[PDB]
RNA sequence: ACGGAGGGGUACCACCAGACGUGGAGUCUGCGGCUCAAUCUGACCCAACGCGCGCACCUCACCAGGCCCGGACGCGCGGAG
């Protein structure tokens, strides 16, 4: 019970993905919750960002999968419906946060 | 329709009587030719030739050289590792 908010947030583009820009991001101190991949192949892209949060509000789904389309990056018709293509993410971090009632 | 046919009319883009001119020289401008990398093109009796409303840039088309995509919108694939 939290798809129903992303939706107006990557409206605005509050919504960031990557890892040289969620890096930044966080870095500035301008940011609300971060989220992790169910799994991946180096640590590095997952122990490194994790103690840069906790030394500097985690979560983490085990479908890696969810992230992406949660987050837009998919493709869909001009008609609705969609592709059913959707980009693997694997972090994505809340600026703006313009849920609650998950926490 | 035409007539080196006839008969009636008419007009300074026709004449009579006169006036002022051009074609004479220098020069402005436009037109064909020569040259040039280019010397952008239309128009050729009246009914083409300061006419297509003033060309150092734009105008600008032609000559020698270089940036940009400003490829709308649909299908397939790829993409935030």
């Amino acid at each position: 019970f939290l798809k129903e908010t992303f939706k107006r947030i990557h409206n605005m583009d509050g919504l960031v993905t990557g890892h040289r820009q969620v890096f930044k991001y966080l870095e500035r101190k301008r940011a609300k919750i971060c989220f992790l991949a169910s799994d991946c192949e180096e640590k590095q892209y997952a122990d490194i960002v994790e103690c840069l949060c906790k030394e500097y509000h985690l979560c983490k789904k085990f479908t890696r999968r969810t992230l992406g389309e949660l987050t837009g990056q998919v493709r869909c018709l001009a008609d609705s419906d969609k592709i059913i293509k959707v980009v693997p993410a694997s972090a994505c971090v809340i600026h703006n946060f313009v849920d609650v009632d998950s926490f």
